[PDB]
């Protein structure tokens, strides 16, 4: 099992060789809060333009499937989150 | 195949699993109800967020290993969540 | 490789020896707005399906089965066999 | 290997999968282009057998689905039916 | 081996798979920034072929959807056609 929770208030580094395995992400769920405004979370790799992974909206779409995968060739990754909430990653190892 | 209803409240202790969806229980409760998993002595994350009367149901691909950990399921609010999936 | 099973409410439903992947519930016809959901044994819940928001959702699933649904509408099981 | 069906609605459409070079794997429901407010249904008939129904498209709520669906040879005609004033756009891939 | 691709709205957009060390994966559409609360549709035509709809985002209802399509050597120029206003982040993983 793997998990990973993306604060909105910096973006922030993650390295998949800190990890035995490929990492596969599977999911995203929508952190506590009251806020209503969408949450957005984008990857970067290194110092490419980043990319949206996915979009929750409290209240409607609080978490969503994913089907990504991280591995070593994968140097810095930068996750950014956009709004007031977490975004909880989670998925498994290979 | 494989399921397992997490209770709501109390954390519920459990330890190839393939777990593929979660399930929202009766109840007439509309608050959201979360899932969550803290591995060993490690933060929760949360799994997924089900919304009664929106999302009932929701798609997931998590893998718990042969060797079986210290796996705990934690859920907020006062419905049950349906875990199912498969053992392969 | 084609796969279906309409699953009506009420009695439930037994099962073919000879493997399945079931991909999808589908809503089956009807005007209620009630909740359907889909039940197994070996009773767990597989999904909930809510007319005019859900009515149809992705599953990923692989000795007696039964299968029950809740509601007025049928579901539709779908995928494939290996 | 790309791989994509447009269903168009009211008359039934034959599918046959022995034109494909390999397994079909349909991954992706998504509704046409219309103003019609209506659900949009996609059956499918394999032998002559019962139609089952694949998913449900609703207008301005959810407009695709993901599929996990395999046709092979085996699968004589296919029957594909939409209920609804719209098309219903078939996609995923081939396995050679 | 991430693989991500930010599709612009209006002009069709070419992509080759040839330049990719693998065949690509792509799991997910999520709707790029913008104030626009049109429908979001990417389509895909592979070289001479009528384009396909991969799926439909709402603004503020389905900002982002799971999808399930490989691409190879094939295809050669797998034109993406966006419409509305705003760009169709895909992501997904390279398999080499």
């Amino acid at each position: 099992f793997w998990g990973l929770e993306v604060k909105p208030g910096k973006p922030q580094a993650y390295n998949p060789k800190n990890e035995q395995g490929k990492i596969h992400v599977t999911q995203a769920t929508l952190g506590t809060g009251l806020s209503k405004e969408k949450s957005v979370i984008q990857c970067s790799i290194g110092d490419k333009a980043p990319i949206a992974l996915c979009s929750l909206l409290p209240n409607k779409i609080e978490c969503c499937p994913l089907n990504l995968e991280f591995d070593d060739d994968d140097e810095p990754v930068e996750f950014t989150v956009t709004g007031d909430r977490s975004i909880h990653l989670s998925g498994f190892l290979e």
